[PDB]
RNA sequence: UAGGCAAAGCCGCCCGGUGGAUGGCUCGGCUCGGGCGCCGAAGAAGGGCGUGGCAAGCUGCGAUAAGCCCGGGGUAGCCGCAGGCAGGCUUAGAACCCGGGAUCCCCGAAUGGGGCUUCCUGCCGGGGCCGAAUAGGCCCCGGCGCCCCGUAAGGGGCGGGAACGCGGGGAAAGGAAACAUCUUAGUACCCGCAGGAAGGGAAGCCAACAGGGACCCCCUGAGUAGGGGCGACCGAAAGGGGGAUA
RNA sequence: CCGUGAGGGAAAGCUGAAAAGAACCCCGGAAGGGGGGUGAAAAGAGCCUGAAACCGGGCGGCUACAGUGGGGCAGGCCCGAAAGGAUGCCCCCUCCCGAAGGAAACCCCGGUGACGGGGGAGUACGAGGGAGGGGGUCCAGGGUCUGCCCUUACGUCUAGAAACACGGGCCGGGGAGUUCACGGCCGUGGCGAGCCUAAGGGGUUCAACCCCGGAGGCGUAGGGAAACCGACAGCCCGCAGCGGG
RNA sequence: AGACCAAUCAAGCCCGGUGAUAGCUGGUUCCCCCCGAAGCGGGUCUCAGCCCGGCCUCCCCGGAGGCGGCCGGCGGGGUAG
RNA sequence: GCGGGGGCGGUGGGGUAAGCCUCCGCUCCGAGACGGGAACAACCGAGACCGGGGUUAAGGCCCCCAAGUGCGGGCUUAGUGU
RNA sequence: CGUGGGGUAGGGGGGCGCGGCCGUGGGGCAGAAGCCGGGCCGUGAGGUCCGGUGGACCCGCGGCCGACGAAGAUCCCGGCGGUAGUAGCAGCGAAGAGGGGUGAGAAGCCCCUCCGCCGGAAAGGACCAGGGUUUCCUGGCAACUUCAAUAGGCCAGGAGUUAG
RNA sequence: GGACGGGGAACGAGCCCCCGCGCCCGUACCGAGAACCGACGCAGGUGCUCCUGGGUGAGAAGCCCAAGGCGGCUCGGGUGAC
RNA sequence: CGCAGGUCGCAGUGGCAAGGGGGACCUGACUGUUUAACAAAAACAUAGGUCCCCGCGAGCCCGUAAGGGUGUGUACGGGGGC
RNA sequence: GCCCGGCGAACCCACCUCCAGGUGCACAGUCCUGGGACCCCCGACGGGGCGAGAAGUCCCUAUGGAGCUUCACAGCAGCCUG
RNA sequence: GACGGGGUUGAUGGGGGGGCGGUGUAACCCCCGAGGGUUUCCCGAGGGGAGAGCCGGCCCCUCCCAAUCGCCCGAGCGUGC
């Protein structure tokens, strides 16, 4: 089945003008989709939020450091009973190192890099403008319990969509922006 | 002081994901009316197993195994559900439909005898094979159930079928605002036995001095007479009108 | 498929007119993704439409010194194309009429006084209803937030429910006075000292419809257990109505 | 030990009678308009039910009187004190 | 519908008493909105079709809170009391 | 005209909606039903229109009939939440490590070395019932294994049980 | 298997050599802390049912080690508060 | 299996393995059995004691019946109580 | 256990609740009058939420059961007798 | 999570040397040893001497190794009373 994006190319350009002050055409937009990935759905949402507004190289470098357990990911929404940690950013103490989710996002970023390159876009000026994860279909399974009862033990898959735009180099951020209160 | 100005969180709309509602559809169901109505030792119904080039299920079929023969209809396509890959069949008339035949494994009333495994095994007669042998052994085919009728030759019963029919055995729950007689009910259910229908049927009748005229079924008589802790409740018959008529 | 067994037993329909069932290029270990195609439409084989709950993203409003939901009034921000008004709405000014109600300054009389009374004055004003002029730009409606005022979840039995009385996590779909017989009564319709046919029969354009069928049922008379017997227009009061004054 | 007789025993399980019965408990689905109660008396194996009256409602007949108040005339009464 | 309940009155009758039991009567709640009583079915006021204007009822008028730090006399020293 | 306007149970009177039928009048591929949002009308049940989506049926009016209206029944069936990236994946006296290979990818698959546990046995040898292909070979990783996987009692294809 | 009897033939063995025949069904694998039953790849139950070397020791006890098997009673790492 | 001598340790059945003991009362004699899943007991049973029905075509018990159990038995026996 | 990586449920859930003293179907998160609180997150606990679990087994009621008893009302076998 | 110290302009952890401490005297060598035998050059539990040996989640000294390379946050402007 085909999966649609929450945002069409026409509104992606409109969003780019609203956030960067520049006008671009749908020819400067690259997309990729990773349907039904077997990974944590809550941590996928946190990753998509964090890498939005990064350049593609910035997101790749950070995620490659999550895999090595050298940089964490902030957990803003799914934080009940999650411990605090020292963080490289400012304004939020709840952090995780989702290795499995990071590896899948790196494959999606690899597909997105190719899709932009195939269009002739300059990858150094590619900026992630929209990222979203969705709970996909469930793969049902049961866990036998005590007293003759069985309870659900499900694999909830994740649909990840990503859209990036090629911006003029004079408006592209050159460093990480890591004030999470202001972000 | 308020704005630029933002945490986590809240509300609303749009888009997406999830979900499968709604709407439309319908080769399915249900109800009613009409027809038609038995199958089985000539081995049934039911079941098991097998059967397709690639085939698991369903459907069909039975080692001749989605099929064989003859005839009629039907003419050019065909190889079931089932839209694939091959290879074939068919104008010397197929597929398909209808009638008649052939084949029809094992179990099954199952019937030579067993059967704790739908498989095993005996005797007799005939045949084949191994074998030097005519011995011995092995294999194939046929007969071999019980109870009966008949002098015998021979013949009969058995099992099945959605409901309906005939004979017998035969409750309780509930109701009676408790409950026992009673009712429920000669019901549920059980046992036996038939047919395409069964049962009934040809006055030791009914009536009332006037007369009907075998029987069954329908309408009525009638919730009347009558039965009944005369309570709950139960409940005709003759007569009259019809279906049909022997 | 469940139970040793007697027995018990689900869920599950829909591509398109036509496969035209997605060539080809790039990426991926692969599921697959991007580009590019087919078609009227992706309707993409996880296949019509594709709601809500639910989750993600975007947008609008709020957000860390202020206790929550609902209603009214006033305001902030945002939407306000169509289907509503724009002959609108708002402000100012002027004019007219005006219900119930209705002052004040000031003069006079009283009281220690709060205040009362006569005049001013049924005036100024007053719900609303009419007419005109100047100025402005959207108004209505909607989302959200703030201020002020008001405000004790629902369903239920109960004398008494916000109850520390019980039931519901949410959403969708489903989910409860029916039919026959008999009786009483009502509202109408047909016929009327009569009313209706039942089963059934003939025809049909064949369960409809037309015609036949009066058996029987109820009514026309009651009293009595039964044998048995078996019925009014005479007088008064008087509503309606009619006639007289 | 009223143990155990297939997770079942002061009387198994399966299917049937069977939609057993329940004066008891739960539920009973759209809108507006008119009027508007009762928990009293009597009887009942009656006391968580039901029937006959009181109280509600709707329709019809009938046809001129009626009475939660007061005054007076004529009566009754045996309480407070 | 045949479970009633609150206020007041019959020293009702009973009971140590009871937000107690059992009668008699008016009213109210049940089935009655609203103002006052701090909250509060039945205490006080009062009965609501909808919108608006006005005036009163109970009760209140230092602030919370609309309206008086209202007027004369007297008492209390306990924050009694309100 | 009314010193008319509260109301539970209950009685009485009128209307709205849903599915079909008998009539009548219409709409629809120049877009029906359904669906999302919105304006207008009605006290209200509800009606109607607009924009979007959709792709073939539907509606007004009169009459008639019902398998006819849900917020609730520890209601039924399905779906899906918060809980929550939480509990558990400890306890029953074994456990791993280094190097190499394979592979897209290796703590975990294969080989060696080191370390450990059983040894009258939750563990080695045999084997009944029961199971029925789980056996063996080749290949594989969507699902399955409380984690991983290139492994496997899993999946696909092939094969295998010999008696005086 | 033997003995004790009865009947029959003229041949003929339990010894030696030599010839022939022996049907039908089962046979893989697990046999259990993952192949059985318990909804499960379940610390239970079935089956430890039958068998087991050396040292110590009374011992088929425990402990240690062979033959033989296992690291699959199918999560890993860090920290060293309560 | 014993004797003599030497000698070390906190500890010599050094780990492993492996009884705490005594006095008295109540109670059931004892071993045994029991509420599978809250009771293991003083409850049940028991050997022993005693009573009853019975000479067998009996006594007691099962079956609608045909018939059956005790009984392939016989008072030193079968059945039934305490 | 806690922290990291991986898998990934359930109970329960009208909505969801700072404290005091009142009031009320007499034991209030939601009403009244006060007192406080910058918001969010982690660990822990078990005082409260008349916490969750289970249509109270206690007790009563029903013209409800079951089983058991006998000197209940009846009935049927079995045995004895004509 | 936080907190505190150091971060080359440095003794922050390790290594090395030294101090202090725990245990109890390793190896090698020499002597004694109940007794027995290849007769007294061998066996032999054990005792003595010299040397301790092993070890430190403590202290000092010494740059030998590592405190590196790097990644971020951050006010700046208006308006009214
Ligand atoms: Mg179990
Ligand atoms: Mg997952
Ligand atoms: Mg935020
Ligand atoms: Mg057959
Ligand atoms: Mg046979
Ligand atoms: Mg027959
Ligand atoms: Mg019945
Ligand atoms: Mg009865
Ligand atoms: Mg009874
Ligand atoms: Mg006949
Ligand atoms: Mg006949
Ligand atoms: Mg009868
Ligand atoms: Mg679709
Ligand atoms: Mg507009
Ligand atoms: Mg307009
Ligand atoms: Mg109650
Ligand atoms: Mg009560
Ligand atoms: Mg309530
Ligand atoms: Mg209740
Ligand atoms: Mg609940
Ligand atoms: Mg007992
Ligand atoms: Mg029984
Ligand atoms: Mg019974
Ligand atoms: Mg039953
Ligand atoms: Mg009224
Ligand atoms: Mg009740
Ligand atoms: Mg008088
Ligand atoms: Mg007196
Ligand atoms: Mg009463
Ligand atoms: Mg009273
Ligand atoms: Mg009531
Ligand atoms: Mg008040
Ligand atoms: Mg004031
Ligand atoms: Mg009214
Ligand atoms: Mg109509
Ligand atoms: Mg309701
Ligand atoms: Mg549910
Ligand atoms: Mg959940
Ligand atoms: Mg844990
Ligand atoms: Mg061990
Ligand atoms: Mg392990
Ligand atoms: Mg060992
Ligand atoms: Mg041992
Ligand atoms: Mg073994
Ligand atoms: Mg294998
Ligand atoms: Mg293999
Ligand atoms: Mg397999
Ligand atoms: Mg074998
Ligand atoms: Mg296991
Ligand atoms: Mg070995
Ligand atoms: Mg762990
Ligand atoms: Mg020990
Ligand atoms: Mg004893
Ligand atoms: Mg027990
Ligand atoms: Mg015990
Ligand atoms: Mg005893
Ligand atoms: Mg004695
Ligand atoms: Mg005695
Ligand atoms: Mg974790
Ligand atoms: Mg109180
Ligand atoms: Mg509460
Ligand atoms: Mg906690
Ligand atoms: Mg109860
Ligand atoms: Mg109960
Ligand atoms: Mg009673």
């Amino acid at each position: 089945p085909h999966f649609h994006y929450s945002l069409t190319d026409e509104q992606a350009a409109e969003l780019v003008f609203k956030k960067y002050g520049v006008r671009i055409t749908p020819e400067q937009i690259a997309k990729a989709y990773a349907p039904e990935q077997r990974m944590s759905w809550k941590k996928s949402v946190e990753v998509a939020r964090f890498i939005k507004g990064m350049t593609l190289k910035q997101a790749k470098a950070w995620l490659e450091d999550v895999v090595k357990l050298k940089r964490p990911i902030p957990i803003k929404t799914f934080k009940k009973k999650q411990a605090h940690h020292a963080t490289p950013w400012e304004g939020w103490p709840v952090a995780k190192w989702p290795v499995k989710v990071a590896k899948r996002y790196l494959q999606l970023l690899e597909n997105l890099e190719n899709n932009a390159k195939f269009k002739g876009l300059d990858v150094e000026r590619l900026v992630i403008i929209h990222a979203a994860a969705h709970k996909g279909i469930k793969i049902p399974n049961i866990m036998p319990r005590a007293f003759g009862r069985a309870t659900p033990f499900n694999e909830e898959t994740v649909n990840v969509e990503i859209v990036a735009a090629e911006l003029p180099k004079e408006v592209v951020p050159k460093r990480y922006k890591l004030n999470l209160v202001k972000r």
